[PDB]
């Protein structure tokens, strides 16, 4: 149950932003999945998702627009996440240098079958759920991973912290509209736009950094 109260005041402050700030983006938040669209996703990816990204599907079976809800990025459906998860283990059965930060955290390896999607840049890259950690990671902690991450990245350490430090960013005024397409700019430096992955993955390094003196 870690992760589910801060999803569910993430959405929250999520929802209510995106009706003020960004109408159209909120009308792409799809309705609740089912425990029965639940029950056969897990069943056809023999997993079990952890408490707060059943709670974020129960809320929002991610986006469709008759673009991505995290600064481009696009939250991904059930059933993309399935296609998805099913195309990396097509992967990860074949054939890079592969690294983790914080070190050991995340296995140092191109693709994983137990590397959940749940966010989508639609270029092969991701954030997803991490359920076979690195010996210093954790189970269900949040990774950066695909196609142009040869550095993995724990990004938060449940789904519902990182929901939350998402819609914190939005509550921060840490935005722009270029409605137009919601880009993310550091609004305390009145800092240059930038790509929301660059910003969690310096983030991450900083915070690993920072840590580093306790012993």
């Amino acid at each position: 149950n870690d992760g589910v109260s801060e999803t569910l005041l993430a959405w929250r402050h999520i929802d209510f932003w995106t009706s003020e700030h960004n109408p159209d983006l909120n009308a792409t938040l799809s309705d609740p999945c089912t425990q029965n669209d639940i029950t056969h996703a897990e069943e056809d990816l023999e997993v079990s998702f952890p408490n707060p990204v059943k709670a974020s599907f129960k809320i929002h079976d991610g986006q469709e627009d008759l673009s991505g809800l995290f600064y481009g990025f696009q939250l991904m459906t059930l059933d993309q996440v399935v296609a998805m998860t099913q195309a990396w283990r097509n992967v990860a059965k074949n054939l890079p240098d592969q690294k983790s930060i914080p070190p050991n955290a995340v296995q140092p390896v191109y693709a994983h079958p137990a590397w959940i999607p749940l966010i989508t840049d639609n270029a092969g890259n991701h954030i997803g759920v991490d359920l076979a950690p690195g010996p210093n990671g954790k189970y269900a902690q949040i990774i950066t991973f695909g196609r142009d991450f040869d550095t993995k990245f724990v990004i938060a350490e449940n789904w519902g912290e990182f929901l939350l430090s998402f819609a914190n960013d939005l509550e921060a005024g840490n935005w722009y509209l270029v409605d137009g397409e919601l880009v993310f700019r550091d609004k305390k430096s009145n800092g240059p736009i930038q790509d929301y992955f660059e910003v969690l993955k310096r983030r991450t390094w900083i915070k690993y950094q920072l840590e580093r003196p306790h012993r």
